[PDB]
């Protein structure tokens, strides 16, 4: 066992101490921890997401990831030589798992930081070639503001989000049509940091992207229903 490797005993001990995991943890063919009942609602193919991300942003060498959870997408993005990733995560318990993942895998081109995207001054972060914003936009109170924050630091966003499939009866805030609800996402460790969230209807999601500066929007995937809809878009700004 190479001197750079964490002992399997320590991998096991720390993985167990870090339970409960959301997406589980396996290394060297050993399943140390299982994920949650609703982990299926989150990224389960980080390698495929990273491929799609780098198809969209082939030149990217400095990437910002928002809502890094247990570091699965962070690690997949970091496999590339010549890239550096900053992953922001709002829940300390999740961040500790992501930090463990990076240590086990020796992923030295990753930095992870605790941060609340609703209050962070994004102008302190520097510039990024692109922002990964997956599974997060429906966990904040003012989603349009998170998109503006991405545009403050980058000209590219890979956005995976839900939106609400109807406009009738929605509230209005900053001119956007919003479904304002208590934060009750089925996965407790995926929840936002406010008591409430606002979902957008489709028109308001696209307006919010445009108003942030992401004026070219490519739809990679969309699933529509009357209520919860899913979309993956690449937004590009001037
Ligand atoms: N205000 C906030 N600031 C920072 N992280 C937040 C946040 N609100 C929610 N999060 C984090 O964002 C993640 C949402 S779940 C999505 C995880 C991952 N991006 C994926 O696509 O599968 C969780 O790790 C959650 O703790």
């Amino acid at each position: 066992r190479g001197s750079h490797m964490m002992d399997r005993r320590e991998i096991q001990r720390r993985a167990k101490e870090l339970e409960p995991w959301v997406n589980g943890f396996e290394f060297e063919g050993i399943r140390y921890a299982e994920g949650s009942d609703h982990g299926y609602l989150l990224s389960q193919d980080p390698a495929d997401r990273a491929r799609a991300f780098y198809e969209a942003f082939p030149g990217a060498t400095r990437i910002l990831e928002l809502g890094a959870l247990e570091g699965a997408d962070t690690l997949a993005l970091a496999r590339q030589p010549g890239t550096s990733i900053l992953g922001l995560e709002g829940r300390e318990e999740n961040l500790r798992r992501a930090e463990f993942v990076m240590e086990v895998h020796g992923a030295t081109n990753v930095e992870l930081r605790i941060a609340d995207v609703e209050t962070l001054d994004f102008a302190t972060l520097g510039r990024f070639d692109a922002v990964l914003c997956a599974g997060l936009l429906y966990h904040v109170r003012e989603p349009w503001a998170l998109l503006k924050d991405a545009a403050r630091v980058s000209a590219g966003i890979y956005l995976s989000t839900h939106y609400w499939g109807s406009s009738d009866g929605l509230e209005t805030l900053d001119g956007y049509s919003v479904k304002h609800v208590r934060e009750e996402h089925p996965e407790p460790q995926a929840r936002g940091l406010s008591v409430d969230v606002r979902w957008l209807d489709r028109a308001s999601l696209f307006a919010a992207l445009e108003n942030a500066g992401f004026v070219e929007i490519e739809v990679l995937h969309e699933r529509t229903s009357a209520e919860v809809c899913d979309i993956v878009v690449v937004g590009r700004a001037r």
